[PDB]
């Protein structure tokens, strides 16, 4: 009754990307463990290497690929489980929002196991396709598809078009059980060393952990208050709970401890990802997916507090690797005409005064701006030393955003916007994104247009009044 | 219930409000003798800026708002109505206040009338040419260069001005109260053609602003590809307007500026003068229409008399040939949503249409926007388009032919299929702008993603099925 | 005693672009009427369409394979005669630069006839590597490498520097023996319609026909100085054989150039038998005599291809074909930057007016790596018609002025210069203008005062100017 | 029978002359004591326009001249030469005048004396920050946005800092009577700190200038590669000039700028005042050699006093560690001509040279020119990496590996070889100085494959092949 289909990574070019899982589970349902008949396991593939070819093609691909194979089963009522790694995440999310948006309860997708999914991005997507394609986890040259790579840069439009849109499921109330695992191992061997995302803590090499996780806050600002006073307003939004897993010592890809990658049948008994893969695959209900949920949470505290600290020893050097816990924003900024802000300074306020120079030492891990969307950027963050300084009596907890778009209030000033300052802290969450849309007030003075009945003609001024219009 | 007011708006670059001639002078003191109802004191200079690089067009029409409600809030609660006198880009502004304020309702636009002097309501070439480059041309010696965000609206092909000009088919003025009226001149003012630059002297134009893109009796023709290749046309049109081209008047200067040369002594005889009364003077649709005959009626005897112009000096001599002309503006997009920038677009004529067959003559210009460059304006010669295909070995024939890419190939996974729509004579008309929308077939191959429940592994191949996805 | 290699153009991925032609010289040559042994005809095959690969690249390379092959020869003293066709005629001018530029003498090339090389570019470069690719004649969607074009676009900087080392030259004194050799057909059904350049008067639709001649002139406007201004400077290649054959395109079997020559029309087609005589030359004379040939037979042709009419059953169309002039200027100052803002004006007249023939103007472009590089095509037949006449005086000049402009707030600028003048033009020829502009700069740039109360620093104009 | 005479040059973004804090007046009343030979009114407050686009660092070197020969004419006829005293940008464009106009006759140049005190000699990692970024850097408050040609001169790896750079090789200020100065600071005024723009408080920086990149006593590097691959490699080097980093000065600001804090009340004290008035007073090889030892000396105290730095408030407790840097600035060329702007670069220590055996800790900062992107400049911590290198299990080895692109594959045609040099952290001909910046130009043998020109006496039209032959050309 139950039918499985793995979806690929971006850049792949042979199916034993799956490593050994898919033979495992059909072995394994075949010792009464799922009950998956010989022939319902599907290997997927997918052309990622292809400039022409966009994200939403593949889901409409995927569709097609799905009711060619399987048609038949589906109108018997089967259903079948997503198995995806890397860029299949998304994929499979776009194809549901392509065509279950509202009626999910009626989606052939029973289960939806993602693995280490890019579903904020991953950060060397920027890096571009030529320079990317170099780091040996693609390598060719000149591999994946700009469109696929367009998509996953950070601050994307797109992924932020897909990740709001999903900000509205359920898909446990539908019957529809998703589930996220990740690791946070850097297989050393492979660290590209001018490229150090590659090695970047908080990932897994490619993905950023908080970049897998499907849990997030839509967190938007506006701007009020006329000429004064009111200011900003905030509305805070969340996705459904999903199941959320940062399993032990694994990486992206690779044999030696690539999340699937790694899995033979030798191995697939004690693999984390093969024993997880399964437990998710077996879940039939609500309760059994929340008590799921809560096995799954506190495996994620523990191999984060057993991956604490390495120390890894050659006989030419000596290295200790920190790896905390770690958050990130995408941060949009519009106004309330429609222009998207691309011009602007933000920063993260603390201390009694929401200060910018008072954030605890070691708060900032990366800074990246989208390169086709300028107006777009993403902070990844160090949640642990962050909550550790921002939650003191004297610092009271604190935490804010100001942004200084442009142009700026002068006394020559026509058309410009207003410092924007928020107060808070919930914003952010270890092991978390966060999307922050911040709508400022385009305020343009009545010097921009003005009527005299004084016939007598004159020089048109650029003076502006000091005076906002409606 | 009773009683006139006039607000006269300018065009771009302008610094000065002797922009305007003495055309208010002359209202006020015509109003003074009877031939129009305006008090002493309801005749408004209207000043908006135009050379700010931070200044939208939607930032001067909310400033234009502000203006009229700041100074004439309390007359027009009396149930005054004022008519907008535009020059230049003043038109474009205060179409875009009407679609920002009334557009569903315009009943009770407080606009009674809208005469339309010169505008670019479908573009100016010179946009494209640069801010820096303009300021030095003659066209523009008289005030400051032109705005960045202005320039972006005036662009031939601007997403803005589509925007404005599609929501405007939807209009309908005179069944609202409402009367708008477009007049321009075809005449260069050979004083001030700039060298190395033609446009300031091309024919069909005033050396700015185009004929044909002042027009506002203009059409949308959507070509929607299906499929053996089908295409299924669809056009609208706007309704119909008053439309007058004035004999000998150029965009600006005080020889024949359609209304900078305007002074209290040639008033009675010059032509804007005259019909600008006129159309002040209409309070009826019979009257309306009256006035859109009369008025066609100018344009034929202008555009006959305007057909060649023979300039003699004692260095050269030299025969100018104005004949009338057309344009159009195609936008290019998919069934997907993407809007494409890659493609060759043909037009056609004779038998069955070849893109070889076109008479001799029949191109003046084309132009490909520069933020959209899926945005095509081309310019060509009606005479000598319809003098040749409305012939028996022509049969009145003319078509489009768009090839699109990537196109079919081995290569395919996803490409375009050449498009032919057949038609015509209508798609021209003399002095006539037409949008041209032409939605093509996305089409992906199913190798793009397909599953296979062979659990051994294999190489992914790129090599395309033949058969499309759905 | 001879050897002769041919080379071929971009986009060509096949050999049989040379047509029949090294099969009939082969055949000419064992009826006796060249003295090339059996196996010593050679075709060349370069990489014109890898990005990477540039034409310098080329150059490096066809000195390799030469000596790879015929090592031998060349010390046994036979020396190579070279048949080039589109590009391949400006590569062996590079590779000629690369290995004897001081000593042509010692040059084991002998003869140069060259097939319609764009030795001063081709319009079509700038299109692009794809746009280019989607020419049926070429057709495959994205073709030639982009260092090709770089080299081929109008105006580019390293075509303008291989032939300024040119006007040094003289290969006739030196034993050396070159020929321009080219047409002005358009062949028809390769006419894009949305590349009008593919039909283009004055062209063989790929190259125009004053871009193959060798026969131009750099002329040097520098701009001394209140006044004074101008001063002029010419230099000139050495004479070249130049002719414009009749009927002959730039490729296609119908009537390409050389891909249209058969073994049984060879003994008519105007190539293989101007490609003959040209092998025929063996000293001052033979070349000299062969130059005026060449001068008939290109008069003769532009005077019988000054109209053509075509005809079909939807329609009946008039061809005017011309003779016309190109102009590449230059635009540098006396400091040695490289202007890009700027307007240039060409003036005739009494008075040198900028305003003053109708129809004088073809095309125009900008060279999109180098932006201050201008390259003109003009109509000479209309232009020498309008201005040579009594009201005129035959006057022709040109006018730049470069940006910033002497202003109320300019400190560092540029003063106007006018060049008066008319020989700049004539037909079938490039002209490279190089103007070097005075660079002004205002003392308030900098000053110097003891006067020790600090003050805000004004930055308005003297009004006078730095040595 | 003369006096000297003395002239100030400032920095960029400067609309006032105070930028000068009150150092003219003080050595104006300092030689009314004897400690100078200044007549009065021979000191000279020089403007030069740093705001406008339309300018350049040429133009600007082109005006001092004139402005000299406009004010000082026959003042220098008469037997009088002139110190220059700058800050900031006025340093290089000096350096500049004195290249086009002196370049091989310094025996003849009117400068007696050259004090420069934060020229970006080097660059500044705030250039390549546009001008309009860099305009609303709280630091020049009181100045405007640049002019955009001072900029691409002051981005680091320009063209043009190349260039006269280089040109500066061959030069000996002493030998020719000319006495040239280095005197800079390294204190971050904490209080303008753009939190968006981290440069303007980077460790090793005043704010502005990196003390790398103050500093003349630089070498050029060359790596030549050959073969049928090794390395051949041509080390030059400056002569020898007074460097000083002195203590507790930033670039700018009334509170600690290093000259813009000056008054009279505390020149007295003020490490700058006391130093310039020292370098003013060299007249022969030997007082020279020995001012450049006692600054050798102050800035080896002021770096050691200030590796750490505590700021307390109620708010936050922080520490700041503040060591000493090396600047390497790579020019990649090949042996054609071309500029190389595809490649990557991997410096690489410890035995057996592997670019994973850097010592933890010795980047800092990284950055690609925009005009010219085959232009690399590393900003790198000296004293991590030579407190890592310069033990027993490392060898003292460094290394540099650049790939270049396109690289050997079954593409070939035309590609580049790796380049792998050994050498340095020796102390006897290491690579790396602290407080100094290195000039490495990488020149790459362009290889390319044999088919890209073929012949054959075949007549037999056939297809060409682009397989490459996997052998190379001449
Ligand atoms: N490349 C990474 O792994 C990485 C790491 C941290 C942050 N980021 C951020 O991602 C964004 C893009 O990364 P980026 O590397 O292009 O920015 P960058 O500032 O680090 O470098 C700019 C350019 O210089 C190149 N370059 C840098 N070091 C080089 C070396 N040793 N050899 C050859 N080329 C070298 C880079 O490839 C790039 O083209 C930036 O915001 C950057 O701050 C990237
Ligand atoms: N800006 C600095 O102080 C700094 C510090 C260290 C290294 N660098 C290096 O200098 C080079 C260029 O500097 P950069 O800052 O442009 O590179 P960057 O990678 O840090 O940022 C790239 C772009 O994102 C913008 N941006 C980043 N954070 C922002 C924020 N909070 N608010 C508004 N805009 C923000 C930046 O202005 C920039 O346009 C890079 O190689 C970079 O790695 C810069
Ligand atoms: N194998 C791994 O997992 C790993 C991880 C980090 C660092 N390292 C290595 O440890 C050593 C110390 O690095 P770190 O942790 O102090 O800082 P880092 O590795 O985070 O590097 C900081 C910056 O310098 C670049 N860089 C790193 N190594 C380089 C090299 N050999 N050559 C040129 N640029 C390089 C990086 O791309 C980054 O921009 C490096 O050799 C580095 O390659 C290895």
């Amino acid at each position: 009754t139950m039918i499985v289909i793995f979806v690929h990574g971006w850049s792949v070019t042979h199916t034993n990307t799956y490593g050994e899982l898919p033979q495992w589970l059909e072995n394994q349902s075949k010792q009464g463990k799922l009950d998956i008949q010989v022939g319902n396991i599907y290997l997927g593939r997918y052309i990622s290497f292809d400039d022409t070819v966009t994200v939403d093609d593949i889901a409409r691909a995927f569709d097609q690929a799905v009711r060619d194979e399987i048609a038949d089963k589906l109108r018997d009522g089967q259903r079948f489980a997503c198995i995806t790694h890397s860029t299949g995440g998304p994929i499979v999310r776009k194809w549901m929002d392509l065509y279950f948006k509202n009626n999910l309860a009626k989606c052939p997708l029973s289960h939806l196991i993602m693995l280490a999914p890019a579903n904020h991005g991953s950060a060397l997507a920027q890096l571009g396709k030529s320079r990317l394609g170099r780091i040996k986890s693609f390598f060719e040259g000149i591999e994946p598809g700009k469109c696929v790579l367009d998509w996953l840069e950070l601050g994307s439009d797109m992924s932020w078009q897909l990740n709001e849109s999903w900000l509205d499921y359920d898909c446990t109330a539908n019957g529809v059980y998703s589930f996220v695992l990740t690791g946070q191992k850097i297989d050393r061997q492979f660290y590209d060393a001018v490229n150090s995302y590659t090695g970047e803590s908080g990932s897994n090499g490619v993905v950023r952990v908080a970049a897998t996780n499907m849990n997030y806050s839509l967190l938007k600002l506006h701007q009020e208050g006329d000429n004064g006073e009111s200011l900003v307003v905030a509305k805070m939004t969340r996705t459904q709970p999903m199941a959320f897993g940062v399993l032990p010592g694994l990486s992206h890809s690779g044999k030696n401890i690539g999340i699937i990658r790694s899995i033979t049948m030798a191995n697939a008994a004690t693999h984390p990802t093969a024993i997880w893969i399964l437990r998710c695959l077996q879940v039939k209900s609500r309760d059994s997916y929340n008590k799921l949920v809560k096995e799954l949470d506190n495996i994620t505290k523990e191999t984060q507090k057993n991956e604490h600290k390495e120390f890894v020893k050659t006989l030419v050097f000596t290295r200790e690797y920190i790896t905390n816990r770690y958050s990130m924003i995408i941060f949009r900024l519009i106004d309330d005409r429609g222009n998207h802000l691309i011009d602007y300074d933000l920063y993260l306020t603390a201390g009694p005064q929401y200060s910018e120079q008072a954030l605890p030492a070691g708060f900032f891990v990366d800074r990246q701006r989208n390169l086709n969307n300028r107006g777009k950027l993403t902070y990844f963050l160090d949640y642990d030393i962050m909550e550790g300084g921002i939650n003191t009596p004297k610092m009271q907890g604190n935490l804010g955003f100001r942004v200084k778009a442009y142009p700026e209030s002068s006394d020559q000033a026509l058309a410009y916007y207003r410092l924007l300052d928020f107060h808070s802290s919930k914003i952010l969450h270890p092991n978390e994104t966060v999307m922050v849309e911040i709508m400022l007030q385009r305020r343009v003075d009545r010097t921009v247009f003005r009527i005299s009945n004084n016939l007598t003609p004159a020089k048109i001024s650029g003076k502006p009044t000091g005076k906002k219009i409606d």
